[PDB]
């Protein structure tokens, strides 16, 4: 409700090291690799809505370990091709894939597909629980960066770039990725991870600066974190954890963006604390730009609607 | 923290009408069949603890879905057969294993496994996400009998039982099973599905007559089911997850259970309210009791701790 | 977050006696006597939004009071008359007018006005404080009918209907109301109220059986009144503001709307109680229907929106 | 329920710099000019009351905006002159206006009138809402100096003491001010803008320091201004609010009272923080003392009230 | 906030049996006695009060036990004899004796002497604790009636009125008890036990209907005695623990009380709730009113003290 | 939930002077003094438990003040003399003795006695409530040394010590002492002020820096000393009972322990600030270790009973 991490001025400059191990990069690598080897043999199903001016589908994908992803997919009712968007959602957050927001992007003249991530919505997980988690994803496969939870998100969330941009009625040169919180950091692992991205809008993303954000955070869901270790309590769990952890975290990504970004932060945000969210912005080498927000949290910021939508017009139209 | 349930006099009569499908039997002949298709191969490391009079062992076996499954085993230091006691434990509620506890119940005298759940604590869940799901266990593979998530923990829970029975330092005659909430809905289920326990104790049991449990409890986590009917509002979807969850309801599994049963309730427990509890209690047709703690709720209970041991030296010793 | 109020076969005979006096059908035929006397005198002040395919406006008129009521209208970029809605906001509820929201009504094809309440955002309210109220704005000038907040309210919302359908490019025999809890509320008002509705969305809809409402509502607002009754204690101060009430109760109301009605409850809704619902449908007499979702409380229903939408495109499309 | 803002030492040394405009005086000018254009029109109505040695009244004046303002009036029922004092009430906190401190005060020996305050409790608020505002009244009429909700209560306060003094049984040289959080600041403003007033007693006073305010304070009202700065967004709205908030700041104010002042605070008030109260006490360049209570939050402090009683003895007796 | 007990009509024909023992007359004939065998032995010791119009002293008296009982005793400086008032407080609710409204009572014109209670606030509770409690008072010496802690507290009730009608300045036909919940408990319990008091007014009384209290209430302090059977399980504790508490619940002491009783119940105390003061009500066989304020909980109610200060006038003066 | 309390690297050098009076030593010195005059005279009375192995005893023994001391005594169905541990437990947290903890002591190896505090849990206190005190034990008596509640508690627990080293079955030379928050600074107690125990296990000790433990804990017990501050204000009072304190504050008893000592802190315990518990283990000069818990508040920490057994085990056998 109120003020609670660093003081803004200190918030600007707070750029903690680099945490990626030696390895970040093959790990990344061979990551993708993997991914490669599954073929999308993407499906469009065609939905009925009560819109006009828009044709609606639900698109599924194969993925990362053969997984089944899937979500809505909007499409203006004209002749293309058409800017597009891929948009991720927050962490166990989406409402029936939040359909009429899809819609909403379509009408405003993007072929819009929303990626709903493995295990929480509609699409399938097909990784396993290796060793035991605290309740949620957040610690699930943790101590090996193979098996980790967003290994299989990450590639997904890629997949769907490579997915869309296919599409005849899609033109591959102007599509945006965005999200918030969850879907934030998405937007940003995606811009690191694939060239297919023109721009970026990326609400007070989550997944960064893990070390700082299991000390500061005073809401979930960093804190599964945190529950994890009092479950599981060998100092050397912890160690390799952290280490798992900082393969995935955003602010080690950061500096592979090379598109334009537009971020948003609310001070009194305690699941996505402001620091974490600067550390991110901090780490960006690229044209970006972070809005800062004092009186607004973990939420919808109308505000940043209006730049939001006018960052993607002037980069995507 | 007050009563907030039905009165006593009506909870004493509270025996809603099974809900099990028509193959109910059919679906847990056919879930054992695959169980019995996965050899065991149970593998026991020994532990250095600090106490004298027991040995101590990390124990694993291979289970439903080729699961590996583990838990601390515990034996009295002495010559054998023992007793023996198979130990299941909360929701999301183990930490480390509960070491300290196994320990102690070989001190009294009992070789005792506690089996880690799948997922939650050490022992991996092999069984998929098909279709996305609320944060938690409770809504995993709920669109299916054939992938809920505790098919396969009542299946592992079997084979603890199969396991521990085989050892040469058991005396299979005298096996219990013990558990609190997630632990005792496990009991009563091991119970309906083995003949190998010779008594059981559930401390108030979890997994119990679901369609009251999400119209009244006040706490996690019931009330996952309730998200994911939020997340998922189809109307067909919220028959088929009722439809799944009434394979798994120990109120309809309740009547398998050919031992003697000792169960308790904390009536202002609000997070396994006291009619889910009554309603499972009421649906056994064997020896029982039900212990009855007006001023306690989901917690220790002390003077049921004085039940449990005396019973299980009743029947056991 | 559970279930609190009459069980649903209850609610869907609760149909408490109107309130209403012996002079309420003249107290609304001299306050839209009183509106008539204030020249509309509407401005459309153009605004650059970043979207194509609409155009978008800042919508002035003059209301009850001859106060300056105003917010964003929203128009297809193409030939008209067009369809048209009026949209109602929530108590305390608007972030500067939900510019997006509206501008997203009109790329639906809907010519749209979200009428902004006297007070509570932008639009000015001229009614005075008579008297000194509990910290809100539910009783204010609740000690005489005409000088209570909601009787310019329900005016200016009467006056929006006017001004739109006024509009050369909106097309007068096809203009819908909807909002949600205040704005359900007011959106039954002016079904009520004017004959220019062609149809009507109510979402939870307030200011509904004020009688009950004060005993069965667990969080704000409507407990204002309660807080106002301990700072004013009279008896006769009780009996007074409650007959001020009843005057704009939507309940009494209800019987006057022509038009066809859809209307949604959540279950667990501690703001808007299910009863206080219930009533207000059930003293519809009018084509009507009331979805009911059992999982949702004071909040977006995604289900609801596509009802909404279905419900908007066969009456006015 | 703790301690939470600066240390004792530093709150000691805590003197914000002044954020009066260049106009702060020619303002209050203005706005007494104002108010001395009204006639007061003073009205004594006798009330029942079930006490010996008091006469009871309810007094009404005409202040700013011919604004009916009310309260009870308290006289020892003994031939005068008497000293007397006006006290002022907190933010939404009087009910049916504290006759029974009223009637206490001048069995003290004190003719004593409880000014109440205009749109909160019994008296008018003719003032419009101008542009429409957060949940309250602090941000009614923030847009302008002019309309701003406590321009007319201060106002309104001077009237008191004007109206008062103008009684026969009082002794216009013997006139206390006091009250708590808004209560203390309306004492502060009074006895700033008024020569009326030979002493002053304000508990822990609200409508100080705003800046730091809104910062630090963790319950209502302070954030009632966040509140409007979310529902209102526009740079230039937060910088023309804290304009206009600061010709009321009594921080600003201060160092106009050349009376002595006695103060309160309580250091874990999280409703007026110590800081904001340090502030305003610093800013004094009269005779003055602050007592501060370590265990005391927002609330009754008995021994403040022994301090209270002692120093208007001394100062008016 | 709301309503949660048993509606009115229900409450207005509330009246349990009665739970006291066969010797429950006896137990009071000889606690009277034990009070009887120790001399009052009053001492007054002056205080430098800052009001003019009252005499002040610090009261002090030895009473059960021996234990020295004191409080603020204060007379009007006018000759009496005057009437008089024993006020008592509430549990643990006592900051430093409320010196203030014992002055104020008496500038009302009654010698007012506000007993504090032994081991709460100054007096000295010599009762030693014979078994170990829960935290707080309500269980001390629960297991015996000779033991129990309001024994005590209730015959040192009985002396202070002994005490202040042996006084020379006190017209002993002319003295009233009063107080608020523990205190509205005492003042029944000294009407009940002692013929001196003329007239009685108990706000929201506390101890009273132990059985329901205990499984309605939903705050402190009632469920201590709750807290008490969680950490001392036997039910043979639970019996004598009740049987303990029914010699000291006014509802069985409220039919000897032979003089005017006013009362009061807000309807939302979830600290005395309304059934336990209905109860104590609906006992009463004598001049009896009981005020209900709907909108009201455990708190100071103004129109209340209206009702109490006139009907001590008609009583006393 | 989350740190609060000093960074750890601050935390480990945190180390305040000690704040004990003139006369501490001969204050400690005259209370074993008086401590000596009362004979123990111990007995055991055979206890019906349902386990092997174990025989279980009520012990009681007269103590200070002529108190009646008892708690659950436990001893291996073996031939000794065993060693032997001494149990102490948290503040009001004691149900029923935690017979079934003893027991299980036993069944390690250890004739073990859990001394339950007078008062608190089936012990008598006979020491009186000289002046009135705030709801609980802290504040009880503390306005002298001399009649403060935990003297009497200290002075027990060296008696429990000096009575089971009397036994025949108890190696003298072999006992520990033990015990979590109240039992962890009873623990430190004992070792001060007896040569008795050979080593000395505390979780996140209580009664430790009086001083700022008011200041930063942010749950009770601590905070009925704010409390009792509140209720008697009196500058001098506080004075005293800070003085009164630092003759039990463990800080200044722990540089008189000459034993092995372990200790535990979880940094997220706002019950007993991590703060506190450093000042007290950094004022220790003897053979020490502190293990630290990062996730861990004021709870079982299970890897720390691992460290607590494996402790007395290399101490006592």
């Amino acid at each position: 409700m109120q003020l609670f991490d660093l003081p803004l001025d200190q918030l600007q400059t707070y750029k903690p090291e680099k945490t990626a191990p030696k390895d970040f990069s093959e790990f990344w690598k061979l990551s993708l690799e993997e991914l490669a080897k599954v073929q999308a043999e993407p499906d469009l199903q065609p939905v009925d809505y009560p819109a006009d001016g828009v044709k609606v589908y639900r698109l599924t994908y194969k993925s990362f370990g053969n997984a089944r992803i899937t979500g809505w997919y909007a499409v203006p009712d004209k002749e293309g091709p058409h800017p597009a968007i891929v948009k991720y959602h927050g962490y166990n957050a989406s409402y029936d894939g939040e359909i009429h927001e899809m819609v909403n992007w379509a009408l405003h003249g993007y072929a819009t597909f929303g990626m709903l991530v493995r295990g929480q919505q509609s699409s399938e997980d097909t990784s396993i629980s290796p060793h035991g988690h605290a309740l949620g994803w957040m610690t699930k496969g943790i101590l090996d960066k193979d098996t980790y939870y967003y290994r299989g998100v990450y590639l997904d969330a890629v997949r769907a770039l490579e997915v869309i941009s296919s599409f005849d009625e899609v033109d591959e040169t102007r599509i945006g990725v965005t999200g918030g919180a969850q879907g934030g950091g998405l937007t940003i692992a995606a811009a690191a991870l694939s060239d297919i991205p023109k721009a970026a809008v990326a609400d007070y993303p989550y997944l960064s600066n893990f070390e700082r954000a299991i000390d500061v955070a005073l809401e979930e869901p960093y804190l599964e974190i945190n529950s994890f270790f009092r479950r599981n309590g060998s100092p050397e769990t912890e160690v390799q954890a952290m280490k798992t952890l900082s393969y995935f975290d955003i602010m080690n990504l950061a500096d592979r963006v090379k598109v334009p970004v537009l971020m948003s932060i609310g001070l009194i945000d305690k699941v996505t604390p402001p620091s974490t969210v600067f550390a991110a912005y901090n780490h960006l080498e690229t044209k970006k730009e972070l809005k800062v927000y004092r009186y607004f949290g973990h939420e919808y910021i109308p505000a940043f609607q209006t730049e939001k939508l006018a960052f993607f017009k002037q980069h995507l139209k």
